[PDB]
DNA sequence: TAC
């Protein structure tokens, strides 16, 4: 069987809903949909948006109103849902969904943005570490893992149009890039890079200066899998033509027998 | 599907081979690669360089040793290959490959350089004309055409850092610039200019005075298509960060 | 910097 997973930072779920997100959803027909940056209060979202037919939905909102939050729609009944690493400061921000689908755990993570201050760069980097711990523990216990979402970092120079200009900016600091190196080094694989080695493949573009249409962007959204499981991924692609947010969606297809 | 074509004046194929050209090739994975200025004698090129796995290769060398020559690597063979306009003085210089891939003909042309003398400026301008005749005839017969390579001319002031300084130099003469106007006027489209209107977009830089790193260069390498076919090009870009020659590669992507 |  083929299983299709889509990840998308929607930059506010009401914003894209007004833009016809539900129509794109019914067109795309993923088995599981992972969303980052919901912003809205789940209980007071449109009923049509909470209960889309054929899917069970899960919302993990931040404590702060109108901020962060993630969500998962799934055709597959999950055998558990965990919403944190069990570390207070990392679990109150609405960044974490870990869903068990038997063949694999699926991590839907909105990784912190480090731009706004030095405090938040530290917080991001330490979130990186807590996530590595968590996924390693699950992986060593024998679970296959799929990790998707917005990492807020471009891995290599190939992953953003403007590498030199940003070597000093959060999202392309050598500290952040080393963590991804270390993460990969721990037995995890950047799925998109299994199939496509071309530059100019991006998932986020600045709203300012017509950047998307000039294709001056970054790859911030990844699907990762543990090494053992990699032979199950048939494809990993970028849905470049889907608009409505400063991020575009990314797809994963896995084959399971 | 999506088909990727790359055009690159390698300024001598041995020179860039030594510089790790084969490694860039395997990184980039074009469906078709078009190369201008081979210089070397095909039969005595490295076997690794002639027979790269996954590609058929075609070399069209000049009669003159160590001079000019063009080449095409292609994952999918063409059904025909023509190596000239059928005009003697234009066809002995290793400047011309016309490959038929059914959906389109692909012209891989190393256009002549007019700097060295008045004789060669005339030769270049008349080569321009013979090429216009040819592509027009193929286009009128209904074929879709992609033309790529080194035109040895910057079209407009936007296409070189130093326009006033060179209004008197071959490569930016008004005579050469008018021919590109007339060529476009004949129903052909400068693909790069469909997507990017910024200045400072160049494909060649002088080796002297750190010109590349000061970005004082020229756009001399183009992908052109006939008007009818233009809706099929998804993108046309310059691969600025690829080194090894005084020219950098340019890319085309088409959806068939 | 166009040799
Ligand atoms: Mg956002
Ligand atoms: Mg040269």
């Amino acid at each position: 069987a083929v299983l299709k997973i889509i990840s998308w930072n929607v930059n506010g779920l009401r914003a894209v809903h007004r833009k016809g997100f539900l129509k794109w959803f019914m067109e795309e027909k993923p088995d599981i949909l992972c969303l980052q940056e919901i912003k809205a209060a789940p209980e007071q979202l449109p009923r049509k948006l909470r209960h889309v037919e054929g899917y069970r939905s899960f919302f993990t909102p931040a404590e702060r109103k109108g901020y962060s939050g993630v969500a998962m729609y799934t055709k597959v009944p999950p055998s558990s849902l965990r919403e944190g690493f069990g570390v207070e400061r990392f679990d109150t921000e609405g960044r974490i969904q870990i869903a068990d689908f038997d063949d694999f755990l699926l991590y839907n993570i909105y990784f912190p943005n480090g731009k706004m201050s030095e405090e938040r760069l530290k917080y991001k980097l330490e979130f990186y570490d807590a996530f590595l711990e968590d996924v390693n523990r699950e992986r060593d216990s024998g679970r296959n893992v799929i990790i998707c979402g917005d990492f807020n970092t471009a891995h290599r120079e190939i992953d953003l149009a403007r590498p030199k200009e940003n070597s000093n900016v959060s999202g392309f600091l050598p500290v952040e890039r080393a963590w991804i190196d270390k993460f990969i080094e721990n037995g995890y694989v950047d799925t998109f890079r299994m199939f496509n080695s071309d530059p100019g493949q991006y998932t986020w573009w600045s709203y300012r200066t017509r950047a998307r249409e000039r294709n001056v962007g970054w790859r911030l959204d990844y699907f990762f899998v543990n090494e053992e499981f990699k032979g199950k991924v048939k494809r990993s692609w970028i849905l470049s033509d889907v608009m409505g947010s400063d991020h575009c969606p990314i797809g994963l297809e896995i084959e399971l027998l």
